[PDB]
DNA sequence: GCAGACCGTCGTGAGACAGTTCCG
DNA sequence: CGGAACTGTCTCACGACGGTCTGC
């Protein structure tokens, strides 16, 4: 199992090298709701330091998948899927500071989805975390996403609410 | 004073956002050789962010100069001299995996330097070391350091051995 | 004659997503 | 269907040093 040092480090490299955001995926096949909500922590690293990030993958008992090259000579090892981020990140959290915020929200995004997914009115306020998670992720001077207000509109000019 | 999981988390952070390299600075006034070792552990990270860099310092002792803005939007924290390195780095070295070389040799130049800065041929060998620590932080395709070929020449051309 | 600390910066290595297609 | 899994990219935020410059 996870040790705490080995957790406070891997806190410590995902807070720099790494990402905690999510996204809103457009489904032309879904059903009410077109839409898939992923959330996903990523660790980011030359392609030479290639065997760092597998061995971070063994001590997550080796959740997600790896890449040895995304197409520009960066490889990437991503984690998605609220499986792997209710057991991983509460593991982290403790020890993560500068993407802290961000970690809790995801955490929040996945107790509130079971109940939001075939509802567009708890849909939608699901959808404004996963717009303050974006936020977080963005300077103070940047436009801020606009997930939650499209939505709105969607929503009501197709009378689900 | 420094808790193992605070180590360990800098140690991460260190890998992730940080630097640990070594450095020959020219130096005109000195007499026999003409040269400071200089030796620096840095953090680097945005402007906005500079808090989390404080409290890094503070957790280190508040050892070396923390920066707000090196003029660019960006803030770094950086520690010079070996009597600091001498403190912080032994922990951290046992958490540190992207630039654990980069340290323990650092540790080395710092054991050797006493008896190296009025000894040319012992400041040569330390020399060497100096560009270990370039080297490694280079990729393999770029060119390697050259601080031992040209201090080489001129300590045979000014006759110091 | 010493070594700190105080100003700058080129060339990438990252981050934070997006489009498409698989999978029982 | 609904999710898990492959692709691929614009835009900065980093890294790893280099010159001066004090104030002894
Ligand atoms: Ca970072
Ligand atoms: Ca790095
Ligand atoms: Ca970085």
């Amino acid at each position: 199992t996870l040790q705490p040092t080995e957790a406070a480090y891997i806190a410590g490299f995902l807070d720099g090298d790494g990402s905690i955001y999510a996204r809103l995926i457009p489904r032309p096949d879904y059903k009410d709701i077109k839409y898939q909500v992923e959330l996903a922590i990523s660790f980011i690293q030359r392609k030479d330091k290639f065997p760092y990030l597998q061995d971070i993958y063994d001590q997550l008992g080796k959740r997600g998948t790896l890449r040895k090259d995304r197409g520009d000579g960066i490889a990437d090892y991503t984690i998605w899927g609220s499986t792997h981020l209710s057991i991983i990140l509460p593991d982290l959290v403790p020890y993560l500071r500068i993407k802290k915020k961000q970690a809790n929200r995801i955490l929040h995004i996945i107790n509130l989805y079971p109940q939001a997914q075939k509802n567009p009115s708890k849909f939608l306020d699901l959808v404004k975390i996963v717009d303050d998670v974006q936020n977080l992720n963005k300077r103070a001077d940047e436009l801020k996403s606009t997930n939650y207000d499209r939505l709105l509109e969607e929503f009501l000019k197709a009378g689900k609410i």
